[PDB]
């Protein structure tokens, strides 16, 4: 199927951008009802229209205004851009900058971005706010925008910063549970965007390294065998999972599952899990800002 694109009239529909800043009723009227709405680690919750892998875009909702969104879908509009756009001509148009400078209240930040952050993750203004563009440094293309105002910036810290001067355990879980499920639809989106075969969710599988995740952090250690539970292939056993093939992707630090992701994506080792053609499900497990990735072939 080759829809024809022709074009005559300019069309009246908000863009993404447009919407922050503006309320959620605004949102709910422009968009429809989300999928999911799940709570994040920075005082908004993700409003997720997953529904359309080409359409994806995620908003952050804090007190009822639109504060940030991320952009995955291809074919969701984020003038000057496109998905896709090469890195060389995202910045000739708006040269990126290493320092950033902004202030709240009578306090200075300057934001530090190191060599690597501007290749792949760098930051440019949007009237009354940021974007981040998110970058394939492999294939110099944009694969993703995260939109935010001034205080989602701050708390997000995605570079080194520079400045002047309560979660329970049950909401813990939940902001977990949406940083599994936002890091599995985008898993599936780069396998789309790769020509390969979706991964189903593997719940099982899931539960592992969801336990994965917990001994990195309580036990202090980042690695894929664990020092008192074994290997991969030890723990898919003990979580029932039988398995032709597997692979494990682990991050730690960052700051949402977005940002782990992409953290994998621009790594050789951990593309080349997200890459395998072999696996055919993925359970992922998030545990505070420790983020694993089971996949398996069965
Ligand atoms: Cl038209
Ligand atoms: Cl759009
Ligand atoms: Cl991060
Ligand atoms: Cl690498």
């Amino acid at each position: 199927i080759v829809k024809k694109k022709k074009q005559v009239n300019e069309d009246s529909s908000d863009t993404v951008l447009n919407m922050i800043g503006g309320d959620s009723e605004n949102l709910l009227a422009k968009w429809g009802e989300p999928s999911r709405i799940e709570p994040s680690a920075y005082g908004y919750e993700w409003w997720v229209y997953n529904q359309d892998l080409a359409q994806y875009v995620q908003f952050g909702v804090a007190e009822r205004k639109v504060v940030t969104a991320y952009v995955a879908g291809e074919q969701v509009k984020v003038p000057p851009y496109y998905i896709n756009e090469k890195y060389e001509d995202v910045y000739k148009k708006n040269p990126l900058s290493h320092e950033i400078s902004l202030k709240r209240g009578k306090n200075s930040y300057q934001f530090e971005l190191s060599d690597t952050e501007v290749m792949e993750q760098p930051l440019v203004p949007v009237e009354d706010g940021w974007a981040q563009l998110y970058f394939d440094h492999f294939t110099h293309e944009l694969v993703g925008v995260r939109y935010m105002d001034d205080e989602t910036l701050l708390r997000q810290r995605p570079y080194q910063l520079v400045y002047s001067g309560p979660l329970t355990p049950d909401k813990m879980k939940q902001i977990e549970n949406g940083n599994m499920q936002q890091i599995f639809d985008l898993t599936n989106i780069i396998r789309s965007r790769h020509n390969l075969p979706l991964l189903a969710w593997d719940q099982q599988t899931a539960d592992v390294a969801i336990g994965h995740s917990k001994d990195m952090k309580d036990n202090n250690y980042f690695s894929h065998d664990s020092p008192t539970l074994g290997t991969l292939g030890d723990r898919l056993q003990r979580g029932k999972v039988g398995f032709q093939l597997a692979g494990e992707n682990i991050a730690a630090q960052h700051s949402d599952g977005v940002a782990a992701l992409q953290g994998w994506l621009n790594s050789e080792g951990h593309r080349k899990n997200l890459l395998n053609e072999q696996f055919t499900g993925l359970g992922v497990g998030v545990y505070d800002k420790f983020y694993t990735q089971n996949f398996i072939r069965k």
